């Protein structure tokens, strides 16, 4: 009863956001605030850098100036291209799944290109990788645009879409574009309260395996 499935790129196809958590938790110890990347999650997640440490100089008044929401963005960078994996699963996933597919994130165009391309995904989603930030200024989810983009491109209506997210933005966007939606907390940046946040934020169901998703699309379809 799907005609297609959205994935989200970080954290749901390649394990990006672990690399994130690494290079903040670092950057966050360095600076006065020690923090394993495990807490990041549980404390942080969700948070844009910028509002982090917003909250780290509320909550603890860490001297933390703009020069370090740059070396996150850079460090960040370097380090997905050079060290990004794909998420376990995938490719088992891919090859059984029936239904047509498509990417929509709010990763920049270019940074999902370098992802994709890399882990060698990009071949099973182009032209179907669709940005928030192609979209205009401010389109991001937890606006449903991006969504109602990709649903479109394919003329499927939204009540025949699941979509695939590990994040509370992304789920809040599918739900508000009238989708089904399953979490996903089997990335590695996962953290004890990951899975009920995703309920919470209306997961019809939350998978750690990504192997799983042919037969709980199955299931969800009833
Ligand atoms: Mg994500």
């Amino acid at each position: 009863g799907f005609d297609l499935i959205i994935f989200d790129c970080d954290g749901v196809l390649v394990d990006s956001e672990i690399i994130a958590a690494q290079v903040e938790s670092r950057l966050l110890t360095e600076a006065g605030y020690p923090i394993s990347v495990e807490e990041m999650g549980e404390r942080f997640a969700g948070m844009t850098w910028k509002n982090i440490l917003l909250q780290v100089e509320s909550e603890a008044s860490i001297p933390l100036s703009a020069s370090l929401l740059d070396k996150s963005e850079k460090l960040l960078d370097m380090r997905l291209e050079r060290d990004v994996k794909i998420i376990d699963g995938v490719k088992f996933a891919l090859s059984r799944l029936t239904t047509p597919r498509c990417i929509c994130s709010n990763s920049s165009s270019h940074r999902l290109d370098m992802m994709l391309t890399k882990v060698g995904l990009k071949p099973y989603f182009a032209p179907h990788i669709y940005s928030a930030k192609d979209l205009g200024a401010d389109r991001v989810k937890p606006k449903p645009d991006i969504f109602l983009h990709g649903a479109a491109q394919f003329g499927v209506s939204p009540d025949r879409v699941v979509v695939v997210e590990d994040s509370v933005h992304g789920i809040h966007g599918a739900r508000a574009a009238g989708m089904r939606v399953i979490g996903f907390t089997g990335a590695s940046h996962t953290y004890p309260s990951h899975a009920d946040r995703l309920t919470d934020a209306g997961a019809e169901t939350v998978i750690s395996r990504m192997q799983d998703l042919p037969a709980v699309i199955a299931a969800m379809a009833e």
